[PDB]
DNA sequence: ACGTAGAAGAGTCTAGACTG
DNA sequence: CAGTCTAGACTCTTCTACGTA
């Protein structure tokens, strides 16, 4: 927990980071925009939404995960 | 048309399964650490909450009308 | 002929049907539609256009490949 | 703008790599049969020819303006 | 500096076998 | 059965190796 969290999450980064949400209101928001604004990418803006909220519910964990993900560029 | 265009559009969706697919390394790692360190964690539940929170913040009017039509259309 | 070509094409059906086209006019039309009509799927209409084009250059060949692709679902 | 709107929208794209990735069993099988049973078969030339043809038949106005700006680009 | 052919791959968006 | 969570066809764009009369 004293920066050990890092290596706990390293076990997970070698697999596809797919998250499957089930919600009527967010699906309706995203789908409505998909059908009214051209070029709308639903799953990228869902990524934006989900990261923004989750970075607010678990700030420390999200910071550590973001660090590991950014330093992952190769 | 009073901007109840939004409700009439969104009603063309209710019959369909509301699955959203997200590809995010940071969010996935946060949810996976939570799932493997707290007992009885529900990953998709927490994902749903984070997504709805952010989506409300980025689209307040859209999400409010969507939440209305979700609670109203699914009460029975 | 004589459905020899049938088994010459069954060799290839185990791989991804990716076809990589580079075409300024086609790309421009597909992108313009992607930015002006909401919900425009660029590559499936590209698929429809390429299948329309072949079905007029190699109608026999396309017919036989189409029978094979349809019956592949089983 | 007087339906020269389309050209203004298109000229915002011209700098890009004009790539198109198609996924279809029938057309893939046909182009592959031709590739293996034709000496020096172009195949991507041919895919481009068929695609441009089909787009012309489907979006003739769009395709004319796009082909106009395409010829215009260099010459 | 390079137009373009193939090849490769991060992502998409729905599907589906599976729990609760 | 409503949601899970991962799997897969398929989307689009980048990448690589390569002759550009």
């Amino acid at each position: 927990e004293e920066e050990k969290i890092k290596n706990d999450m390293l076990k997970y980064i070698e697999k596809d980071p797919k998250i499957g949400v089930w919600s009527y209101p967010a699906f309706l928001v995203l789908q409505y925009l998909y059908h009214t604004v051209p070029g709308f990418k639903m799953s990228r803006t869902a990524k934006e939404a989900l990261e923004k909220g989750l970075k607010e519910m678990y700030p420390t964990l999200f910071t550590i995960a973001e660090k590991i993900a950014k330093e992952r560029f190769k």
